[PDB]
Parts: structure tokens; sequence; C-alpha cells
């Protein structure tokens, strides 16, 4: 599993569950091309996006809708939902891990790169 | 000050405001694509004021768009995202002033919104 | 404004300053114990000035004790940490105005200083 | 493991290597009575630190020490250490996992708590 995501709710203080995360990449016409998506998991988490062999050199976009997550829980949120924008294997391939700690009116990601 | 919409940029290695750090701000348009509305570079205090005025600042959906890359690249430093985007939908159902602060890392950027009506 | 050291706190949940939050300052003594220095609340802007001037804050270890617990109490939420703490050394050989900021979520709080000289 | 910690570096894009961890119990007479101690790993994890059975209620304090983990990187940091204190099991045994991120000039920790 070359790209992973792992979430968290910072009000409740667990992962956050069912999160609805959608991965681009940026096609050679300078478009956003759907890539993969899914849900996280009990535990927050979010594998099985896609392969080494699909995972090529280029600009993705990890978007992680917070908007749908707040409100199912009687909350209304301040964003539409949170970005994560980056060049992967650039320099050959690696491992990806998106963290993010989400808040109403606040979220903080944080990458982990790691090399097979 | 009656600016609308106003924007802080921190950096957490050197613990010190993000100075000249390229923004531009986006509305989104009925065709469901971004045009743009403002931009501007944070002074030396790491803010960014005058963006708009509450006349133009109307109601719907604004993305904020934060050159990080070429602020870390100019310090010698490999960043790992292309830019921090703030999205949100602004509504004068809500308060009136609009504060989005970023506090800036190499693999990270944290973000929150400070909504305040005088 | 010539204050040496200022607090900043701000609420995750509602993006507004965290309003009438008790913040405790304390200095490392000799002995190893930490000896009250200054204290005060937050005020409508979640902002905390005048906690001492050049003349009483020299070199030394301080740390900043943040009551949140009873900040989330007074709206209902139960809250995980007892308070916030910030420890650090204050050094006149670096800038001269310190800022510490501090943003509140129920299970998580992050922190971060600013230091610059005018 | 009822108590686990994990730390990540946010200017590396990794987690924090070999950061030293220390745990304290707040003791009948209100003084920190030494109750753990480690370092994280490769991973930035800390495992094994206690038992269900000697994790008792209480007020505990995790203490990382952040200061070293930056001069050994050449950089001068400026917290002496990060500081999280917060009640445990005084609703019945619960498993807490805490988690920090580090930069320079900042840092920010979380807590995910769940039931057994
Ligand atoms: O997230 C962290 O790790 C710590 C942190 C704390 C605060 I509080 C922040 O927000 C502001 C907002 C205003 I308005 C300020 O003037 C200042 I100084 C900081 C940010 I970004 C980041
Ligand atoms: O930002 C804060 O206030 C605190 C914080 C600390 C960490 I470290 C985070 O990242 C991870 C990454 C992995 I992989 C985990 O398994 C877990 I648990 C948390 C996040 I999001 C938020």
């Amino acid at each position: 599993c070359p790209l992973m995501v792992k979430v968290l709710d910072a009000v409740r203080g667990s992962p956050a569950i069912n999160v609805a995360v959608h991965v681009f990449r940026k096609a050679a016409d300078d478009t956003w091309e759907p890539f993969a998506s899914g849900k996280t998991s009990e535990s927050g988490e979010l594998h099985g996006l896609t392969t080494e062999e699909e995972f090529v050199e280029g600009i993705y976009k990890v978007e992680i809708d917070t908007k749908s997550y707040w409100k199912a829980l009687g909350i209304s949120p301040f964003h539409e939902h949170a970005e994560v924008v980056f060049t992967a294997n650039d320099s050959g391939p690696r491992r990806y891990t998106i963290a993010a700690l989400l808040s109403p009116y606040s979220y903080s990601t944080t990458a982990v790169v790691t090399n097979p």
C-alpha cells in the first residue's frame, strides 16, 4: 500500500469513521482526473486505494469530505472539505501516509513519507 | 478594520510570521469554476488585509490558496505540499469578520477560522 | 506594545477566540520549583496582555499554564486535558517579543510561539 | 496495551525516532511520582509502558522530551518539552493513545480514547 489516509476527530477523541475520501491526479491537459476513492473504516484508516504499478509520478489531490462528516453529527462546520495537494514519486517510488486531525473550525494535516 | 476577510500565516520552523507569501482568493462561479477574486502577499507581520470590502463580499463559496511551496524553496527547504487551500462558505447569517489562519511546516500545515462579528 | 510576553487562545469548535480563560505564568526558581510570576484571564479577543514588563522578564525558564478544563466544562463539554502547559526558555540573545498561541479542542490542543523583535 | 504514544516530525515528514518519554502519576501528597518511561521506536511509537493492572485511576502526566530530539538534529527549539496532563480511568478502564506532531516552534497533541 503506497497511499494511505488516517483521519481523527479532535472533538470526540476518536478515529473519524466513514469519512469519504476522493483522490485525483493532474492530467496532461492540466485538469483533475478521478484516481480513486473510499471511506475510512472503524479505525479511521483508508487503505487499498491503489497499487505501486498504477501510482505513477504526478501531482495528486486528496480530498477529505469533512463537511458531510460533521453534519451527520449535528454540527455545522466551516470548511467544505480538506484538500491535500502534492507531487508524488518524482524521485522514485515512495509510500505516503496522509494524516488529518479534524475539528469544526479547524484541521491540520501532515504527511509521512517512507522509502520502501 | 471593516475588512470582511483577513489572512494570517505563520512559520512553525522559525517561529515567526510567514512573510511575502503569495495568497490568491477565488469564488465559485455558476458554471462550477473558480474565478479570481483577490490576491496579495503577506506583510512583515504575516498578515494580508484589504482583500475585499463588505459590498463585494457576498454569500458564496470561496477558496483561499496559499503558495507555501515557493515560501519553503526560498528558504532552501524541500516542502511536501504544492500549496495550502481553504475552501469555505461565507454566510451573512453567521458573524461578519473572517480571519483565516495557517501555521506552516515543510510536511504539515494547520488552518483555523476565526469568525467574530463586531 | 512593549509587552514582552503575550498570550492568545482560540476555540476550534466554535471558531472564535477563547474568552475568560484563566492563564497562570510561572518561572523556574533556583531550588528547582515553580514560583508564581503573573496571571490573568483572556479578554473578548482571546488575548492576554500586560503580564509583565521588560525589566521583570529576565532570562530563565517559564511555564505558561492554561486552564482549558474549566473552559470546556463551562460549555457543557467533557475535555480530556487537565490543562495545557507551555514550558520554554527566554533568552535575550534571541528576539524580544514572545507570543504564545494555543488552539483548543476537547481532545486536542496545539500551540505555537511567535518570536519577533521590533 | 492501555497507554501508547505516537510522535511525528513535521519538518522531515517521518516518525520521530528515539524520543524520550517519561510518564508520571499524581501521588496522594499531590506530587509527581515516576510511573514509566521509554523511547519511541523506528515507527515513532512507544508501547509496553504499563499494564491494565497497574494503570489505575489517577491524574497522569506524559512528558515528551522534544528539546533533546531537535538539538540532536542541529536545531535550537523553543520548548523545553511537551506535556500532556489528563485524568485516566475515572469511569472504568480505557485505552489511551497520545499522539504528538512536532515542529521546532510548535507542537500539537491529540488523544484517542477507546473502550475495551
Ligand atoms: O496550530 C498550531 O499548532 C498552533 C496555532 C495556534 C493558533 I491561536 C493559530 O492561529 C492564530 C490566529 C491568530 I488571529 C494569530 O494572531 C495567531 I499569533 C495564531 C495557529 I494558524 C496555529
Ligand atoms: O495534530 C495534533 O493535534 C495531534 C496529532 C498527532 C498525530 I502523530 C497525528 O497523526 C497521526 C498519524 C498516525 I499513522 C496515527 O496512527 C495517529 I493515532 C495520529 C494527528 I492526525 C494529530
